[PDB]
């Protein structure tokens, strides 16, 4: 047992580093030691398959911006995260698809302190995201919640998928599923409004 020890102390300085507390480590580490021996991680990136895990303990709840910020974090392959991820992610999907409603107000979306300069630009990136239909997997309301937690990491405002998404009620193959693939590499929906408050000119990825 040694990559076993050493996946744990990435686990550990991953959350550290993503602001959040030792709730994101307790699941990004219970998942790693669940999805360690999968007959796909014989070990071969220990620091790779706990940043993912971080993207699904912290996607649900304590993660700003999205999967971009949950990277910016760990640096370990980050061709291998990608797919790593959608391994740790198929072990525990998610099962909340049971509302994709209750998000039309959009007005109760901003209940943590967020400007409504990103509850517009949201509006905007989803706007020509479901006119142009890029990922219409679930529903098209899907976007409207996946497309505030897009503005916010391109508005310079930074939230959580928790005040960002479970404030939607929505489900969470709505903001993932929506911005999962609805660029073909990068933010290139806006219409002309949102000005980018954040200075990337090149942010895909929710």
């Amino acid at each position: 047992s040694r990559a076993m020890m050493n996946a744990f102390k990435e686990i550990t300085t991953m959350a550290d580093r993503i602001n959040l507390p030792r709730n994101i480590v307790d699941r990004t580490n219970n998942l790693f030691k669940q999805v360690y021996e999968q007959k796909s991680l014989k070990g071969r990136a220990n620091d790779a398959i706990a940043s993912a895990c971080l993207y699904i303990a912290c996607r649900q709840e304590g993660v700003p911006r999205t999967f971009k910020e949950i990277c910016a974090v760990s640096r370990i392959s980050k061709k291998e995260i990608g797919r790593c991820f959608k391994l740790i992610l198929k072990a525990l999907e998610t099962s909340v698809d049971l509302i994709t409603t209750g998000d039309f107000m959009s007005r109760f979306c901003s209940n943590l302190c967020l400007p409504k300069q990103v509850q517009m630009a949201a509006t905007h990136i989803a706007r020509k995201a479901v006119e142009l239909d890029l990922v219409p997997g679930r529903s098209p309301i899907s976007v409207a919640a996946a497309a505030i937690y897009m503005a916010s990491q391109a508005s310079a405002e930074k939230r959580t998928q928790k005040e960002i998404g479970d404030i939607a009620g929505v489900a969470d193959v709505t903001i993932r599923q929506s911005y999962r693939l609805i660029y073909p590499r990068a933010p290139d929906l806006f219409p002309t409004d949102f000005k980018f408050d954040t200075p990337v000119d090149k942010l895909p990825q929710l």
